[PDB]
């Protein structure tokens, strides 16, 4: 029902999908390991943040490395390609996840802003629905990536709008909460959210790739596309949530933040 399965594989379009998917494993585990120490220096009301990013990073990570081992499970090398076996390879995965690590993603962006009690549970909330909103009408959405490729565009249609919605109150947030953070970071949080529109939509570009590019080096840039976005959405984003929580529980003076700080 997807598009991997409609091709063979050049040895060299295999091996890419495969070393793309293991690297995503190895950034991910590696970058679970630095919030991991440098949590430590997170003031308590920041802590969470940096700890939602460790359950980001394990979860593409896991799913990552599933993906990893379907790919090299679903195909084996016949007559001069890669051809398709018994088990299947498919993206349904994916999407899953999305389910999962979006709020995390969503819930530490929030905490570094300074919500708090209601206007943060209430905020979480819209979010939560709202991406979950975007990630299922896809996740149909790409069930027709091959049958009816209608479907799969209205099935886009419907889930960008959710993508449009979701992102006006993140903005929203941002800008409406910018003045409460501490230590320069009201700055830094605005390029937090253009990084986000950057990365956020290079998945639904990988969504497209069948109705333009429905060929086997299509399923090369669909997971190229994945890597990119999966590296800027969680991990770097990550990087850069753990940075915002850090300046400012040292600006609000939690010393060993400022020691970390001034350690470098
Ligand atoms: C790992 C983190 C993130 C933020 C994954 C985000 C995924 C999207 C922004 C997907 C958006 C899509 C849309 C808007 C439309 C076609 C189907 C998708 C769900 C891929
Ligand atoms: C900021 C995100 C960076 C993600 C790193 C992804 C690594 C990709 C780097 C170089 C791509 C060029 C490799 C050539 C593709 C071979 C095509 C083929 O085998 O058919
Ligand atoms: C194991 C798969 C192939 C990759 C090999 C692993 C080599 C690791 C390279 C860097 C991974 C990305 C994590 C970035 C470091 C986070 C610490 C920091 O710079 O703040
Ligand atoms: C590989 C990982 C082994 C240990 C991982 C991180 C050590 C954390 C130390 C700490 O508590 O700050
Ligand atoms: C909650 C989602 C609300 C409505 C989404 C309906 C539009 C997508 C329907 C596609 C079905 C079809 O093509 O038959
Ligand atoms: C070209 C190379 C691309 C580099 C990719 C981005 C690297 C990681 C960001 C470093 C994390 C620090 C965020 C900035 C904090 C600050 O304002 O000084
Ligand atoms: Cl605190
Ligand atoms: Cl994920």
């Amino acid at each position: 029902k997807n598009i991997e399965s409609l091709f063979d594989y050049s040895a060299g379009q295999f091996e890419f999908i495969d070393h793309l998917l293991t690297m995503g494993v190895g950034v991910h585990f590696a970058a679970l390991i630095f919030f991991l120490v440098v949590s430590q220096f997170v003031a308590p009301k920041y802590r969470i943040a940096t700890a939602l990013s460790c359950i980001v990073m394990v979860s593409a990570g896991l799913i990552l490395n599933s993906q990893a081992v379907m790919w090299t499970d679903a195909y084996a090398y016949v007559d001069g390609s890669y051809q398709l076996q018994d088990l299947t390879f498919s993206n349904g995965y994916r999407y899953v996840n999305w389910m999962a690590t979006i709020p995390c993603l969503l819930l530490q962006l929030l905490i570094v802003l300074n919500l708090k009690g209601k206007e943060l549970f209430s905020t979480a909330t819209w979010l939560i629905l709202a991406a979950w909103g975007m990630i299922i009408t896809g996740y149909v959405g790409q069930l027709y990536e091959v049958d009816d490729i209608a479907q799969l565009m209205i099935w886009g249609a419907v889930s960008t709008a959710f993508f449009v919605v979701m992102n006006w109150i993140v903005g929203t947030k941002i800008f409406k909460n910018r003045a409460t953070m501490l230590g320069g970071t009201d700055s830094t949080i605005t390029k937090v959210f253009w990084l986000m529109m950057f990365a956020w939509t290079l998945y639904p570009i990988a969504y497209l790739v069948p109705a333009f590019m429905n060929n086997a080096d299509g399923v090369v840039l669909r997971q190229l596309l994945f890597t990119i976005a999966d590296i800027s959405s969680k991990v770097i984003y990550g990087l850069m949530i753990t940075y915002i929580a850090i300046q400012q529980s040292a600006a609000a003076g939690y010393v060993p933040a400022q020691q970390a700080l001034g350690r470098i």
